């Protein structure tokens, strides 16, 4: 699975409004999807990275984008740090959707599955309308995303897209 | 990983006295042991269970064996839903160590897990001090088991095994 | 062969009402079906099991679940067994079929053949109507089976389905 | 497995002296030995060769000889069938061994075994004292073994083997 | 090949009458079939067993079966061997077959035959009008088989075919 | 090749004062490498991209890592578009190494290579001084790489080893 | 793949007169080919074989064959050298098509890529009209080739075509 | 198996002067020999080949080259044929050793078998003291060999094997 | 493979009455044919076994036979050597086709082939009409092959097919 | 087998001095070595390439360069070709070596034989003292090659390694 590759597809329980709902890639065409990993919930490190996004999804809402949050636990488990507040180091709202790879399957499609550990590692996946791949960053376990980069990164690939790809010296 | 062959070893992080520490199976010989599989934590459906067994732990003290529940969720997930109070769903105090199989290992050694789910089935395994594997109970998801089945059995091998 | 996949078909010459005759799985569907395994005939053990199994019937019946004894013996010395008194050691009236495994078939579909020994592990099963294994449980040999239970996982597995 | 060849050894417990008792085929070096097939225990027919040849155990004796009825039932089985009285088609009392080979193991290795029904063919081994197969005969089930037959070919044996 | 499964068809140049003839399995389906085997022409042990049969081939014809006498030898030197006589320590008049598997292929087929010495062993086999084995019989060299044996046995299926009898009581 | 592990080795002709000079990873111990890839030399697209690291490079080095430009073009090629004047579209004077992986063997062990079109990805890679990988970023070619990103990375890797 | 076996099509994007354009091995059909192979563009080494080349094309085009030089770096890199005046050690005009070959398939299909470095051995090739390979020469690196050789060879094959066939002692 | 490469060994009970004995290829290393293949004992067709071999023998033994007549036919009907008179069909004395490959091994390495009809073609090999194959000749069932070209064959690699 | 197989097809050019021409085995039906395998041309050694077959070709011919030399050397080397005068130790007139077999197939088809030196063995071979191989001579290059023997052979088989 | 890649020995009996010697490759150390491939002795056209070198072959000599000619053919058919005159078609007299590839190990090696036909192309290689291939020129079979562009070739390459 590689840039330029039809991004895998992936479908699963994820929480969404508070409720537990069923979610699929292809619910999401003529938009630009962002695929979010990380490791594990109810960790003790305080969540603020995908707080991050939750709270700029206008933003990307704006962009035509769906940003999709991940990870290999159970949606009960989700929806259970859903409903525990920030300051006790849950999620508190999530105005993005949060997704559970139980079977692992997702993970191991965007190839950051460690499967030793069970665990995902710190990816992130840029996928166009038509389904192609354009972006992955793969951080190691400590180091978070920056949300600004990512918005940087969807405008300069709808920009190309639409702009083929300008500006000689 | 069938009856009357070695039970095939275990380890990982569990919660134990409200806290993670890290158990081993061989942690626990010279005693039986009552390997107790649940699919995830955080269900809907009240633990009466689990809870069950917790709380008529004392029971297999007396009959000198370990129970130990197991699960495919991270141990913090563990650790979160013992602290959630049993109003709420939660498990509470848990006299009983609650492991976690994020790896999912160990539903697959003990063959309990569903693949596809990424979730063990309702399996519970008897271990003798040998370590030798003497009895399975495997149920489909919606049928809990009984507590005082598993004392029978554990009561009733012991029983065997001295006679 | 496991749980939520539908349980193997069997079929052969089992002793039903004092006679022998040829007996089928597809002959109960739409019934729940509980396969009963057990080592050997003529055991110096008392038959406690089997017989409380079979006096029980009634209360199977009205669940409409059909129960089934299995070994790993022929047919002809099924038979003997059952014309053999209970003051003597033997079975007397058998109120379930008896049913004989010569070829050890039907142990290996459901894994609980001993290849060793040529005997069955003490193993019960439960089959939905539509063929689905919802239970297993899987005992070594000293350890019986208590009827009560069995009965308990049948009523919670019809009351899944009826709701 | 031929004829020339070493015979297979054999052991397992089997009905001797009315009571079960292990048996090896080492424990008859010196001996010639003669392995007898038969296919079920319990069957309405008569046992009449079974019978014949225990009853003329002596001229086998007289020959240095040990013949060893097998078949792939339990001991226990056979042990009920010896205490079952001739009249009501038992066997009753056996002046030769009677061995049990519920593995089926024995059965496959003389390849007398029909795996379908699980059941061995009737078939008849001579073993010398070196523990070489001189003869083997195998009959379908219909029809039994002549007892003289049997005593002619291990006294022909014998005497080729001094001459 | 074993006991309850069809034997294997055979078929080659034997001595009958006293000349060759092509015989083929086929040629008796409506009688039973006793296949001798026996390991070597012009051996210094009188052939005893072969002429037992031969002579008391009339019994078995009595009962509708044809006794056919095998080796792994020419039908030229089976010819020589039976145009010698009795008293030399030949066969003289053979009443039944004697047949030439030279080939080694039917020895091979009822497995009775030692690849090493190139030889067939003492074996006999019982073969019902369907072609079906009911019976072998395998001796290593030193010892002969008895006529009024397989008599017996021949008689036995048969009987046993169109017709047990319960101890009871 | 994946986060966590060792990342592969590497060495080949690279332009780096201005002269062609025999280059190797291991050269640079005690200092994280920052593996930047891109396609091909004298495209039509100002070189902004690559400028803009080799005009910062101060900041990287400050933070003792070196970074290294690399692509599948010969080295001559490289010094070429280095002596081509950036009004020209070129580069100029470049204060990093620029790599010649002619072979291509380096965008395959990154497993940045387009096989079809023989040319690499817009792919960084950030290598502690234990020689192990800790990200990578991949961007298709239209979408370049910011540079301040890159740093607060690096920072935040060596803080948390720190 | 050797001489007297159909000679693989090659196709890409090649320098032609001072822009990119797509070239196809089919679009000189009726033609000969001669395939020069280079190792690589801003060379120390004064471009002198393949300037001479260029430069006697028109002494190729009398005899209707078609010089194709080709070499594995990009069609940008090319276009860059043959922008470089010959007195600065570039290339200048070049009255032949100059054959980016960026992915080494070409210069694999004729056995003269140096897996090893990436790059293309001095091979040179000619190709009938019939597409068969009729003559290779392969060089190392320090030699280059001569004109009036190649030249040689081509007439001769076109006379050998013409002119059958031979002509005895 | 070709020409210039080294014969294959063989050995076997072969009649020799009226008398079986057992006898080896490599009792003759200091000799040349020439291995005689024919089909059949006791054909119709009057042996008078072979016998012109055994009669003109002197020739081959003074060239100090051993001949060897070998068939597929047991030693037992060789010894026959030698006893039986040469008017009724038979070969008399012979004065070369007359070998049995029952088991068909040499005529296989030999590759002169038919492995359909377990008879040998008639061929005739040619080997040197060294044990290499120096010719070979084969001819099909209805064609003999000529006694005066396989001599002319040997003097003439002695004599090649001289200059 | 080898006799009473259809003889392996062979083609090529061979120079026929001083002249190249392309020729193919068959050409030649309803007649039988003589393969002759000879080493290697413009040996020192006098060619006096081919030249000898050249001449006698008649008495072939009056066989309805074909005799054909065949070595793995160019159809040019071999019209050379016809023209050259016996004198020196060339063919002279050749009164048979003589055979190019530059690719060496046939001598691998006929299994002649020292692989090592490129060159085939002194093999000989004769077809029947029906082309099946019904002879095989094969010589070490040392020794040469006999005329009569041949025409014996074809005469003895031609003989066989009439009777 | 590549350019920059070792070259292949290759040893073999070819025609020196209008004698027959073997010779090999290694013989010629600290000399640049030509092989010249051709497809076949004695062809219709005047041989003028081969002919061509030899006669020019001081030229390579003062370049401390062996040229060595070498066909698929015999060293027989070779010493014949230089035996007959120029005017008949021969090459006469030749001061070059031409080595005998019978085996057409050779011309496999270095990849230029035609598998189909047994003969090699117009191919030429140029191998420094240290014995790596430096160039490979083949030519399809119509066409020649010139000598002056060989010398080119050795000059150019004898210069780079000097510089």
């Amino acid at each position: 699975a590689t840039v330029r590759d039809p991004a895998p597809q992936f479908s699963g329980k994820a929480v969404v409004d508070g409720a537990i709902k069923e979610i699929n890639s292809n619910d999401y065409k003529g938009k630009y999807i962002v695929l979010f990993f990380y490791p594990m919930d109810f960790t003790f490190v305080c969540p603020t990275e995908i707080i991050a996004f939750s709270d700029r999804y206008l933003e990307f809402e704006k962009l035509n984008t769906q940003v999709i949050a991940v990870s290999c636990d159970s949606e009960y488990s989700h929806l259970a740090w859903v409903n525990t507040p920030r300051k006790k180091g849950g999620l508190g709202e999530m105005k993005i959707p949060v997704l559970a790879d139980k079977s692992m399957e997702i993970a191991r499609d965007y190839g950051v599955l460690i499967e030793s550990a069970g665990i995902a590692l710190r990816g992130l996946f840029v996928i166009d309308k038509k389904g192609t791949l354009r972006h992955s960053t793969i951080n190691d376990l400590p180091v978070g995303r920056n949300v600004d980069e990512v918005l940087r990164v969807v405008e300069a690939f709808q920009y190309a897209d639409e702009n083929g790809d300008a500006i000689p010296c």
